[PDB]
């Protein structure tokens, strides 16, 4: 299917840099991502150029999904938004030739940026994924970007394509200060009390410490804030253990640039 391609994958309109705080890791992926010299190297001089190959790898709740269409914004490109886990699904048929096609497509706009969420769950209808992990090596002017939660299930085989890995981390003390802020309208203490806590952690705990405890004392007494937080803060959990943090570490350590 062609027609259908375009509505869904080629355009999910991005337009933005700088957003929902994460200002250490936004930096990282664009000093990697150079857009402002990247243009550049794409526009004259060869044996200097784009990395083959990008691998976004790191913890959940850090969007880097968003991350993905906050450069392709900065470059001026065409975006293509092609999750891993829906070629193998939304098309059984011998239609998965349309990797690519789609391949085809991106050379076709001139600026081109193919997204690849989930990368990870792909050799995990096995045959299908067999099939499109060799259409998608045959693949690999434009740009190639991929993301994993799970780095470690990524085989060796397309591991190898991917020149550039980057670590995309949860947010450091000033961003989930940052985070409690743009969840809220005393901060600073919360902040820094403990790290692991993802975004969506902080934008939840905070609504738990927000009125689940501020109205309730003032609903319980009679008719006729900080205490809370903390009070609130060790009813969540932060879903991403100091192990698991301290494996994408080993892994970045291992395969990645860092």
């Amino acid at each position: 299917v062609e027609a259908l391609e375009r509505d869904i994958i080629s355009q999910n309109p991005n337009v933005r840099w700088d957003d929902i705080a994460d200002l250490v890791e936004a930096k990282k992926l664009l000093k990697e991502a150079v857009v402002l010299p990247m243009w550049m190297p794409e526009f004259f001089k060869g044996i200097r150029r784009p990395w083959k190959g990008v691998l976004m790898v790191g913890p959940p709740g850090t969007g880097k999904t968003l991350l993905a269409k906050a450069v392709a914004t900065e470059c001026k490109t065409t975006f293509f938004n092609v999750s891993s886990s829906t070629l193998t699904s939304k098309y059984r048929g011998e239609s998965e030739k349309l990797v690519r096609l789609l391949f085809e497509m991106a050379r076709f706009y001139s600026p081109a940026t193919i997204f690849i969420d989930q990368i990870d769950s792909i050799c995990s209808e096995h045959e299908a994924s067999r099939r499109v992990k060799a259409e998608l090596l045959v693949q690999m002017m434009v740009m190639v970007l991929a993301a994993t939660n799970f780095p470690w299930d990524i085989d060796e085989a397309l591991r190898r394509r991917l020149e550039k890995r980057i670590y995309i981390p949860l947010p450091s003390a000033k961003g989930r200060e940052e985070l409690l802020r743009i969840s809220l309208r005393d901060l600073a203490s919360i902040a820094e009390n403990m790290e692991g806590y993802s975004g969506a952690d902080i934008t939840n705990v905070c609504r738990d410490a927000s009125l689940m405890a501020m109205r309730r004392r003032i609903e319980g007494l009679t008719p006729e804030t900080m205490e809370d937080f903390e009070m609130a803060l060790k009813k969540v959990s932060k879903s991403v253990s100091a192990a698991d943090i301290e494996r994408y570490e080993k892994w970045i350590f291992e395969f990645g640039s860092c």
